């Protein structure tokens, strides 16, 4: 079921349960409804499983809910799988004190001995006993309420508040690989050791960064007294921010509503965070930052967090760790064979990882990907739903050139770099792919300042040596040839273009409009 | 006449405020209603004049009969008033007999009668009988009887059912009244639908841009929606979504968010994991209408399997690609089509004229006008819309402004549309527009094989409905044909390391070549 | 004074009235300070006249308001002050029923009852009409209020709204002129019609249009029974809208939000309006259409605003006003010589429109405007301050460069054109300023379709046409004449520019790079 409703049919069934009832309806949620199998006779079974299968069960409270051994059994054995099952027992007290219920006294409590005559002694036992822990629970009052329709509206959205949040998270299930990470990041975060902690997330772009950190938030946050997970702060941030200070404040003031529930929050100091998070444990997640001024907006010393906090910053370039300090910094890593087949296959085979007999071209479009999570989820999604032949026929084009799902991404991840990082990445892509770094410093060091540009592009990911080799993935190497064509490289200021493509180059050697 | 209200409620506030009184009045702000409120009455100003002056100027009066109505002295001057108003100003009085009848109301026994009584002993003796007289009249009004009914919420949707009819009496049309041939598209969806099959088809709308994939949406929502529990309809998910996409989890739970916000009538949901809609829709008969969908991670955040929603539940998404709907696995796609030629005059002249027919001289031009809008309902509007006031000469002297210059309201929508395909699928279509535009499919493949994957290609672009394939010969709408003529002078065509354009015009294009300024 | 309280002193003086006059405090709000004057004898004057030259008055009721005939006599006062003076008496029922002040029954009836021994019979007299005509006027109940800190916001924020509107308009008597301007109006609004009469107001850009719709909004609106003011529509509309029924809706929405005073609306259909106004005197204004979708969401049949009702639309273009068939129209006039020169004076001097001794060089600038409001106003401003000397200096710059100020304006109007009005506008302006249509036609017949042309910007009030002669307003010629310098005209396809800079087509005919 959704909800189970206790009553008592004489008092409430036509004025104020039809409401509630309407309410419910024009919300979605359907409450088991009793056929009056047994009017006045003992509950039975079907009437106690229906109790016991019901996520939220609802005591609605009156004069006379006492004066029938009915509700009296309903609601002993709504309190029982209040007690083992974990049952959500809210209460309506509908024209009845509390206190009255708690104590039974007054009308109610006339109701209830005129009931409990005849009736044994643990019988009369277990009803007083769930009725002095019903009137405990925090309800809704009647009394108290300006008029009904405003109180019955609060109670269906509040049903369905915690109908929406009933079960927990399982969109993660389609994740592959997560306990590598997970088993990394305990590593950093030592849990136990009651510091202010504050750990790195650093990876080329779409490796999985955002990913890791929901998943990591999701696990641990309830750990934790007060946390907050903020999505896409570059994104958020202006970048011709003419008054850095306002754009600070606000962020501020985004990160302290989002994690004290207080969504009505202005502030006037930057200093109002320390103020409030000094003394409580704190689960932050600063996601996609890039540069300092919003570290110190949102984190900026480990004083402001108070004991036990942990903030955990997701970034793409190592600079900005390194100038925050941060020291505890995890490098994400691409994924092995058999768990990016599983990823391709998710997106391309509808969540289901053995391949369908399409396990030849599965691998080389698998192949094509890299290893990117990001290119691998592109390229399986374009082409689920596909036929074998349809399949053959889209990866040509799937091969010379990779598609705008990831090309605006490593575009945006491109635009921050300054032109001659730029050039040095067109010539890695280009020529000098994997090679000894010495000799692309004895090639191109005559202009290009390699050793301070390799430097800043392996900060950034977009590089990685390794055995004094460079490395760049092959799904950005892709996109450097493709740059290649529609860009220049300026060495002075004379305009020059890697020439790489292939059969792209018969066609401009076989010309007479050239440059030499 | 004029009036301020729409509905006076009158009361007394000790017995209904409360319990049924509040009830009543969030029935009526959900049916469009807006009834006067006495706790908005301005601050500062004295209540009786306010309330003689809000009873004056309201349409309706509605008079709750509780068995203490005669207690008040508010509430007996009031019921004066609104008698004297019904009698006298022809105002609509209705009557609800909560918990008492009419006889007691009528005569002052026992009942309601002690509250008159104790009420009136110090008092005129004119006023005693204005009070009484407003009484007998008001009883004898037929109304709603309380205890005739086994639950209240069903009375009171049928009171509030009653004072929207009465209220909503004019009605000479609605918004769906200027459509043209829609009949038609309603039969093709019905077969599609099957709304008595108890499964839980999706069915895809598929149509060039401009088609009114959209109107026949809100259409067949506002026709069809009313017999399914819960309902949704959710307009331009194309237009709303981020662009770049830099992170996809929160734009899908935003969007979930949404279709979750409409379709349960909870206002503000905030989504924590993608599987709320599962868990909360899965047992209800659903209908849900996605506007436009341009890809496929709307589809999964908002409808990624028929198990999400319970027996019988429709789910609609319109679209202009085919590979979004086949990659989902719809399987029942209609494919909207151009309305007849008669149907399309009677778009054009009822957006220009303002009716179906033309004025008398304008049928020659008209048709004109009409030839060079295609068949679209889009461009028909548009070029409609474009001389609705004018006169002969401005239509003649306009017409050839119309065939060099595509208007901006259609330009802007089909380069939205051109925006999202690749750079070859560009290329592509800015040859086809210029030079291939009915040449045959393998003379175009054998021309255009070197420079890219041209059979790929047309099966985008038919994907797409940007063009479409008869007979072995691709084709285009004249207005796609005349935007990518005209995108033609400002787009370069890179096919390797190189670039290039197309000069295509009637003999405009001509002097470009003695430019001897650019590289030719 | 801001307010004057009356009250009891021995029931609030410690407790309520202390935390209200916080409240004003905080807010602003300076209230009248009794200083003990005489704490039991009579009010006498300064009390008396305190009371008078209050513009709100505050009564606190409570049990024992009656109980002193200073508190009586001051309501008293209080309420003569209300009835002649036109005084604003807010109450507020400190635990105290209206009904028991009315009646004069309970603990107050019996305070009231004490109080009144041995006063004679038009005092008492006084009293009680008084004391009953406070009882039922609405104020603010204690009993039925929450918490003692919201009704005490509630009073002060209300308080507060009041004393922002307390006094008419007075910023519009700056302006020059507006008599012809409302009385051109009055014959075409005729207000003793009941019809639902629509009206069009257009001109040339920056003449006057939307101050003159604000003027007749706060002269009329006052008449209507429910009005509103839509200011740049065109502004807040999207140019790409590519669903334009969403756009539609909202401006409906928006329209209808503002004038019913409903702040949250949300409409299902386009033909809300129609039923919520059909049946009341609205008089709406529409400023700055540019198109016919937008009148049609706001304003498309005259049987959607019902009896007595008035739509004014202020537009730039007529032919908008021609589709949606309006028929009455208004064009708007410069003002005359010695109005320009007032309003210069205005913006140039401070507010004073004799000259200050600068009358000179104050005409030169003046016939430099043109007579435009918008071109007098931005010339003004961009010279006050200024000494002579410095008048002198700032005149050559200002004579051959307009202002940007109205550039953006009048470039703004200029790019809703077509490729050929945009070229007959730089002809009119650079070579054709005062000549006969004819000879116009006969020289650019051959390729620019002079007729729709002239017949476009006429429309778009971008020129006007008097005696068969062309005349366009000197500051749109100055901006065509600038535009003609970094914009060419295509005949067929080949680039013409305009030559007509003084002083500066002779280095340009002192050239070898040319294209003859």
């Amino acid at each position: 079921h959704q909800v189970f409703p206790s009553f008592h049919g004489a008092d409430v069934r036509k004025t104020i349960l039809s409401h509630i009832l309407e309410s419910f309806r024009r919300k979605g949620i359907d409450p088991f409804i009793d056929n009056n199998i047994e009017r006045s006779k003992s509950i039975g079974h079907e009437l106690k499983e229906a109790i016991k299968g019901s996520k939220i069960a609802i005591v609605l409270l009156s004069k006379n809910y006492a004066s029938s051994s009915w509700c009296l059994d309903e609601l002993a054995e709504i309190m029982k799988c209040r007690e083992l099952l974990g049952q959500i027992v809210m209460t309506i007290f509908y024209e009845v004190d509390p206190t009255d219920i708690k104590k039974q006294t007054g009308e109610f409590g006339k109701a209830f001995t005129k009931t409990c005559k005849g009736k044994t002694k643990e019988y009369v036992e277990r009803w007083r006993k769930a009725l002095e822990d019903v009137a405990t629970i925090a309800g809704y009052h009647s009394h108290k309420w300006r008029n009904e329709a405003d109180m019955i509206e609060k109670i269906a959205t509040d049903v369905s508040n915690m109908l929406n949040s009933f079960k927990p998270s399982r969109d993660f299930n389609g994740l592959v690989g997560m306990r590598a990470h997970m088993d990394m990041l305990e590593q950093l975060l030592r849990l136990v050791l009651d510091e202010v902690r504050m750990i790195g997330i650093w990876g080329p772009p779409g490796i999985g960064k955002t990913t890791i950190a929901r998943f990591l938030f999701n696990q641990v946050s309830d750990r934790f007294q007060l946390s907050a997970i903020m999505v896409n702060i570059k994104g958020c941030y202006p970048r011709p921010c003419f008054d850095e200070y306002s754009a600070q404040l606000q962020l501020q003031n985004q990160m302290l509503s989002q994690m004290i529930n207080h969504k009505d929050i202005m502030i006037s100091h930057l200093g109002v965070a320390q103020e409030r998070l000094r003394d409580k444990k704190v689960f932050l997640v600063l996601d996609e930052v890039d540069q300092l001024g919003q570290l110190d907006a949102l984190a900026k010393e480990t004083r402001w967090f108070g004991p036990g906090s942990r903030i955990i910053i997701t970034t793409e370039d190592l600079g900005v760790l390194k100038a925050h300090g941060i020291n505890h910094v995890y490098k994400v890593g691409y994924p092995s064979n058999d768990e990016a087949f599983q990823i391709f296959c998710m997106n391309a085979f509808g969540q289901k990882q053995p391949h369908e007999g399409f396990d030849e071209i599965a691998r080389e479009v698998m192949a094509l990907a890299g290893e990117l999570p990001l290119g691998l989820k592109v390229l399986g999604s374009a082409l689920r739903g596909k036929s074998k032949p349809e399949w053959e026929r889209t990866l040509p084009r799937l091969k010379t050139s990779l598609d705008g799902k990831i090309g605006s991404i490593i575009q945006f991840s491109y635009d921050a770099l300054c032109d001659e990082d730029k050039y040095l990445f067109l010539y890695i892509a280009c020529l000098f792919n994997k090679e000894s770094t010495t000799k692309v410093e004895g090639l191109l060091g005559k202009f290009l300042d390699v050793r301070q540009g390799l430097h800043i592009l392996a900060q950034k990911s977009l590089i990685s040596i390794e055995d004094g080799n460079i490395y760049m993935h092959t799904l950005l190497e892709q996109f450097g040839r493709e740059t290649s064509r529609k860009q220049f490289i300026h060495h002075g200021y004379t305009k020059h273009q890697l020439l790489v493509g292939e059969r792209d180059i018969c066609e401009v050697l076989n010309d007479d409009t050239i440059d030499s």
